[PDB]
DNA sequence: TCGGCTTCGCGC
DNA sequence: TGCGCGAAGCCGAT
C-alpha cells in the first residue's frame, strides 16, 4: 500500500473490506513509541495516500491489576510522554479504558473510521481482542510487525526448536530488513486523562503492594527512567561504555554490564531495529557485537517464534518430547525441599544465592539474566511438581519484572524447566535429564558472595 | 548416518 | 581466569 521505503512484507491484511472516508486508526498496542515505529509509519502512509488523517488510540485492558505499581507507573509515564510527542506532530491519542473487543469496535464506528492498523504480539489474549473486533467492524484491518526486525511471520513457517535452525534463516533475511527508518510525517489535518487513570489504577493496587516488615515498600522505582527519551540514553551509554566488555561480562551479575534495554524494549519504549542499526555500525569487541547481536535478534524473536506458533506456551504441553517423558518419569522422585508461592515469593529458601535473586527482582524489577537461569531451574527442583514449577515461575515474573508478560519470558521460561530450545543433559535427581545449575558451578563463574551482600 | 548445536558441570 | 570435556536429543544438509 504505497511509499518506497516501506517494505509490504511487514503488512498483512487481517480482514478485507471497503475503505472508509474517515481517518486512519492505529490500534497501538505493544510498540509504545513515536519514532522507529512500523505500525505508526505505516498507518501514515495509508493516511496520507487516501488524504486522510492518522489518529492513534491506546485501549487499557482491566490485566493491569495482576500486574502491580511498577508496571503501571513504568508504562503511564511513557505514555504521557508519549502523548505530547505525538501532538507536537498534530497526531491525537485517545486513551480508552475496557475490553478492547468492545471499546476499540465502539471507537470506529463512532469517529468514522476508515482503517483499522494495529501492531503485532504472538500473545494469547491479543488474538482474542482481535477476532472480536474483526467481527464488530467494517473496515479493512491490517497488522504491522513493529517489534520484530524481520516480521515473525517471514522468518520462519514453523516452530523453531533451536536457535542454531533458526540462525541462519533470521541472518539470511538482515540484509532486506534491517532498514534505516523514515521520519515520521506529520499530519496535514488536525482532526480520557491520563492523570487520572494512574490515580484509579494505583489506588486499586495499593493494597497488592510488596512490603518489608515496617510497611516499607520493596520496589526501587529510581534504577529506570521510563519514556521513549531515556531508552535512548540507555542505549547511547551501552554502546560507549558497555558494549565494549559485553561479551566477557555478561554472565557476571555483580557487574553492571547489561544493556538494560528490556524494561524499554517489552513496552515498546524503543525499537529493537533500531538497536540493532547502532550496535552493527559501532567499533567494539567482534566478540562482543556478535554475542549482543545474538541476543535481541535470535533469542529475542525466537520467543515470538516460540509463542506465535505455540498456543501453550505456559503450560507442560509446549515442552519438547524428549523433556515430558523425562519430567513424567520423575515425578514421584523425593524432593530435597519443598517451597510454596508464598515462601518462593518472600525468598524464604536455604539456597542464600537463590534468596539474593529474588531480592533482586523485587528491589529493581529487573533481575540479572543469568541469575534467572539459576532462579527459574531451582523453582523446578523444589516443587512439588512440574506443573506448579510453571506456574510459580511464571506467576513470580509477570509481578515482579519489569519486562514480565512478555514472549521473551514464556520462552525463557520454559527453556529452563521444559528444556525448549534446548537439549538434553546429564541424567539427574527430580530434574531428570533438564540441564541442571548449582551453586558451586556459579561460585566458579562469578564472585558470588558479592551477589549475596549486595541483595542481604 | 553422523554432525556439532552455549547462555551447563568440573578438572588443569 | 581460559580450555577442556563428559553427557544426551533431534534437526538438517545429506
Ligand atoms: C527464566 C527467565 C525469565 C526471563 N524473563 C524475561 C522476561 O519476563 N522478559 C524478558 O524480556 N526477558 C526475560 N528473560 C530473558 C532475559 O533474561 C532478559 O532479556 C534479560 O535478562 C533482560 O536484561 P538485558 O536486556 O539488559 O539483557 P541483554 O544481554 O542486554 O539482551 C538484550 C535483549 O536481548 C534479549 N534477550 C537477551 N537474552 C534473552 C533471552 N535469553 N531470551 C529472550 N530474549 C533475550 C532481550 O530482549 C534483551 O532485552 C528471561 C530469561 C529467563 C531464563
Amino acid at each position: 500500500p504505497r511509499g518506497s521505503h516501506m517494505n509490504p512484507k511487514r503488512i498483512r491484511a487481517l480482514k478485507s473490506g471497503k475503505q472508509g472516508d474517515g481517518p486512519v486508526v492505529y490500534w497501538m498496542s505493544r510498540d509504545q513509541r513515536a519514532e522507529d515505529n512500523w505500525a505508526l509509519l505505516f498507518s501514515r502512509a495509508i493516511a496520507k495516500e487516501a488524504n486522510v488523517p492518522v489518529v492513534v488510540v491506546f485501549c487499557l485492558t482491566d490485566e493491569f491489576l495482576e500486574a502491580g505499581i511498577r508496571q503501571y507507573e513504568f508504562m503511564l509515564k511513557g505514555l504521557q510522554e508519549l502523548e505530547v510527542s505525538l501532538s507536537r506532530k498534530k497526531i491525537p491519542s485517545f486513551f480508552l479504558r475496557g475490553d478492547p473487543g468492545e471499546k476499540i469496535s465502539r471507537f470506529v464506528k463512532d469517529y468514522n473510521a476508515g482503517t483499522l492498523v494495529t501492531d503485532f504480539s504472538p500473545l494469547r489474549i491479543k488474538n482474542q481482542w482481535i477476532e472480536k473486533v474483526i467481527s464488530g467492524i467494517s473496515i479493512p484491518f491490517f497488522e504491522v510487525d513493529a517489534h520484530n526486525v524481520v516480521p515473525c511471520w517471514e522468518a520462519s513457517q514453523k516452530h523453531e526448536y533451536a536457535a542454531h535452525t533458526f540462525r541462519p534463516k533470521l541472518y539470511a533475511l538482515l540484509p532486506e530488513f534491517l532498514e534505516e527508518f523514515p521520519e515520521l510525517e506529520p499530519n496535514s489535518v488536525t482532526p480520557e486523562t491520563l492523570s487520572d487513570v494512574l490515580e484509579t489504577g494505583v489506588k486499586a493496587l495499593l493494597p497488592e503492594r510488596a512490603l518489608l516488615k515496617n510497611k516499607d515498600p520493596l520496589f526501587e522505582p529510581w534504577h529506570f527512567e521510563p519514556g521513549e527519551k531515556a531508552a535512548k540514553k540507555v542505549m547511547e551509554s551501552f554502546i560507549a561504555d558497555r558494549l565494549d566488555s559485553y561479551g566477557a561480562l555478561r554472565n557476571d551479575p555483580t557487574k553492571n554490564m547489561l544493556s538494560n534495554l528490556s524494561p524499554y524494549l517489552h513496552f515498546g519504549q524503543i525499537s529493537s531495529q533500531r538497536v540493532v542499526l547502532e550496535v552493527e555500525k559501532a567499533e567494539s569487541n567482534p566478540g562482543s557485537k556478535k554475542a549482543f547481536l545474538d541476543e535481541i535478534l535470535i533469542w529475542k524473536e525466537i520467543s515470538d517464534n516460540f509463542c506465535y506458533y505455540n498456543p501453550g506456551y505456559d503450560g507442560f504441553e509446549s515442552f519438547p518430547s524428549w523433556a515430558k517423558e523425562s519430567l513424567n518419569a520423575h515425578r514421584n522422585d523425593v524432593r530435597s525441599h519443598i517451597y510454596t508461592l508464598e515462601e518462593f515469593e518472600a525468598g524464604k529458601t536455604h539456597d542464600p544465592l537463590w534468596n539474593a535473586s529474588q531480592m533482586e527482582l523485587l528491589s529493581t524489577g529487573k533481575m540479572h539474566g543469568y541469575t534467572r537461569m539459576y532462579w527459574a531451574k531451582k523453582i523446578l527442583e523444589w516443587s512439588e511438581s512440574p506443573e506448579k514449577a510453571l506456574e510459580i515461575a511464571i506467576c513470580l515474573n509477570d509481578r515482579y519484572e519489569l519486562d514480565g508478560r512478555d514472549p521473551n519470558g514464556y520462552a525463557g521460561i520454559a527453556w529452563s524447566i521444559g528444556g525448549v530450545h534446548d537439549r538434553a543433559w546429564g541424567e539427574r535427581e527430580v530434574t531428570g535429564k533438564i540441564r541442571y545449575m548449582s551453586y558451586e558451578g556459579c561460585k566458579r563463574k562469578f564472585d558470588v558472595k558479592l551477589y549475596i551482600e549486595k541483595y542481604s
